[PDB]
């Protein structure tokens, strides 16, 4: 089948390559760099499986900047563009998704549009009324960065929306798409759920909010443990042996980061409007409180030192273990708070070439010089190459993952 | 070994019977009824395994009101008395545990005292200083009511506290006790953790608080679902397929109830004092908000009816599925809120013989009359015997469990 995918990020590229094994895929983007990379078998992001598929699999995939040409030819269009949370409007800025819907509808009268980008609850319904069509459905995406294609090869589940009174074509396409994902998976028993759009939009926001809830909870337990001089690993291990709690996704950090959890928890809170709740709002505030607590602990360690200048060395800015980006990295907010103090900040981050011109932080990518200059080394996740300066490293990492 | 157990409740009786297979157990209580029942092979509470063991196993177990005689003879004393949360003092009322420690210490100079009752973080340390001894340790209890003995036959884990500078005897007893629990289990691979008292006290409060967090979260998702006319089962099923979230302990209700979750979440919040957090306090408030929301939904359904008198029929007061008690049952708080309105309340609850004299609610244990009189039937968990009046039943139960 001829499929067009809007957006070549983690989601777009993962799905485009997944679907390119037995379908004719065209990935659309507005960045020439990504288009040329893809057209030459190169992945714009670090991902073991995407890199492997582009390099060694028979794929029917190409990229283009020509939006209209790609969408006109498509039988199905998958939308995977950004959906940033905008603090000014207290909501997701859905312009990049809407602009694609408009473009697709203006040149294609038969294709069903499938949104993979995380969206507000009620968005499909709002878009269907705005554009006066039923050819728009949602299929949430659950992949994790660094396992973008892997998670669609071995998905937890597949969900696609369909409304009772949708046209036979849209209903058939919703089903066909769910089955294209199922058949492309290498995993044998993948649950497939077909539900209303609002239910599906809710699934995605409530699932990510639960993951943020869990990180936030283990981080508050960790705040307590550090404040009371208790062994955090012993306590976490003790509660995690209850299989209703579990030994996964329970490693303390400076806060939940990444492009997704921060913005999605905020979006869910907004969708609640005045519906009664107290936990949803606390999951968002808990991250802020955790970050401020971490900043104060660092500040207190520093004032216990006798040095003319106090220098904090930040070891890495990656948003989680094995990440290739710093989107909403928790340590960056901690840094912001430390900056309001008389503290010099140096950053060790190989993936970065230069800091923005106004940044007062100083990038020191020679590890040895970095260790020498830092009075204290702050890092979200520990790494063995810090072994020789271990006694001046501050981190709440316990399990070395996530 | 000669073991004395203080308290014949779910915890005390479960452990006393468990340990009575290969040890000489004496259970102590202040209620003559419980002592006579136990001495005659009868369980004071409903529990399939305890009833089976008392009736068909070779047990070395007896009960007595004679506290001092039991404690003087003991080699180990297990304390399983109440630890209620007291709203006036903003803390657990630990008098029943302290009174037992005092009694044991006054007549026994060698036995180590093991607390199974859930206690405040820092309590062992406080008690050790108050009584000036190190012969007091904590071993949290994780059993569920209705599976009291079953959960100790198949425990998730075993935890016993020990401090680095405790006497060789207390350290040896801490270990021996952990191994008495391990060897008495029928489960083969049970993790055994030895940790500091404060860490162990924290494990118990943080584990129960996570279970309350989970119930509170799925209940807030349910509030949202009902408010927006969405299918709650579809949404919950959709997020639960993520194995990091899970298909367990996720059934909506009128709130988390039982003697334990309500009081333990409140106790943890108190132990936090001013340590930074926002989630811990929200887990407690979320229950209140959920209950008030449920009461309003019922009130709204009622005002849509044209009857001279509006009657709400409450189907059962049990605190959870298969429970034999109503401790902190969520529906009771909902009832309290409905009472401030012009609503007649009738209750169907076979396990109850009479309501307190001042109660304006009326107990109607003839099911047929109950169904006839109720304009709307409210219940925490559905039951098939309500099939014929299904259209007037209000419940948020989805999965028929917990
Ligand atoms: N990153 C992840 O792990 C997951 C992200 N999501 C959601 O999927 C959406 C995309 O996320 P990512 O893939 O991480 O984003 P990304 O930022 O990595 O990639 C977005 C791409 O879309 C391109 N783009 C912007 N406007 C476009 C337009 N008008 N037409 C065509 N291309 C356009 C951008 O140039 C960029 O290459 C977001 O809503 C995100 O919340 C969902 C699951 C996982
Ligand atoms: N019920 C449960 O599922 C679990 C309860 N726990 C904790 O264990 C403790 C006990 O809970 P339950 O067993 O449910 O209580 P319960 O209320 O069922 O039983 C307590 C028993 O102790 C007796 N008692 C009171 N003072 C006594 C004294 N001074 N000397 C001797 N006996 C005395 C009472 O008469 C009563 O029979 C509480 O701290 C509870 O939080 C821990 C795990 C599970
Ligand atoms: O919607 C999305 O975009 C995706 O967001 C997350 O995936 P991802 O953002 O790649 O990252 P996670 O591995 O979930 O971690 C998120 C943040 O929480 C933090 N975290 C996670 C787990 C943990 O134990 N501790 C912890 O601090 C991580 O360091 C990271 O900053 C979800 O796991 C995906 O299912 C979802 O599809
Ligand atoms: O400390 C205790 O005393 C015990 O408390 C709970 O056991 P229990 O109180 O018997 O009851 P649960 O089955 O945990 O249920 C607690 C409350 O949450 C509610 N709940 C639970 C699960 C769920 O999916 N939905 C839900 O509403 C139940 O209806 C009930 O009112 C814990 O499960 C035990 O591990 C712990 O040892």
């Amino acid at each position: 089948m001829k499929i067009a995918v809007a957006g070549s990020g983690y989601v777009g590229l993962s799905l485009g390559v997944l679907l390119s094994l037995q379908n004719e895929v065209t990935i659309v983007d507005i960045l020439p760099s990504k288009v040329d990379k893809i057209n030459n078998g190169l992945s714009p992001i670090q991902d073991e499986y995407i890199e492997y598929y582009l390099k060694s699999k028979q794929l029917s995939i190409k990229a283009t900047l020509d939006s209209k040409a790609a969408y006109k030819e498509a039988e199905l269009v998958i939308i995977a563009t950004p959906t940033n949370y905008n603090s000014r409007i207290n909501y997701f800025d859905t312009q990049h998704v809407e602009t694609v819907i408009k473009e697709v509808l203006s040149v294609n009268s038969h294709a069903t549009l499938i949104i993979k980008s995380t969206i507000p609850i009620g968005f499909i319904t709002e878009m269907r009324q705005k554009f006066q069509t039923d050819r728009i459905i949602f299929s949430p995406e659950f992949l994790r960065e660094s396992k973008a294609l892997y998670d669609n090869l071995y998905p937890s589940r597949i969900i696609v929306s369909c409304e009772e009174n949708d046209s036979p074509k849209v209903k058939a396409d919703a089903e066909k798409f769910a089955l294209l994902l199922k058949s492309a998976a290498k995993k044998n028993n993948v649950p497939v759920l077909i539900m209303g759009a609002s239910e599906a939009e809710a699934v995605k926001l409530f699932a990510n909010t639960y993951l943020a809830l869990r990180v936030a909870y283990f981080n508050e337990l960790d705040t307590y443990a550090e404040s009371r001089k208790l062994n955090s690993h012993m306590i976490i291990q003790g509660i995690s042996y209850d299989d209703r709690i579990g030994m996964h996704y329970n490693n303390p950090s400076f806060g939940y980061g990444g492009y997704s959890l921060p913005k999605d928890t905020k979006q869910l809170l907004a969708n609640y409007n005045n519906i009664p709740q107290t936990l949803i709002e606390a999951i968002v505030s808990s991250n802020n409180v955790r970050k401020s607590y971490i900043a104060k602990q660092i500040i207190n360690v520093l004032k216990e030192q006798e040095s003319p200048v106090k220098v904090v060395g930040v070891y890495r800015l990656i948003m989680k273990s094995n990440s290739d980006n710093f989107r909403e990295s928790a340590i960056k907010d901690v840094i912001d708070i430390l900056k309001s103090k008389d503290i010099k900040i140096i950053i060790y981050e190989p993936m970065l070439n230069k800091l923005e011109s106004e940044d007062q932080s100083v990038l020191v990518n020679d590890l040895e010089n970095f260790k020498k200059q830092a009075n204290i080394i702050v890092t979200n996740r520990y790494d063995n190459e810090l072994q020789d300066v271990k006694n001046k490293v501050y981190s709440r990492d316990i399990f070395g993952r996530d």
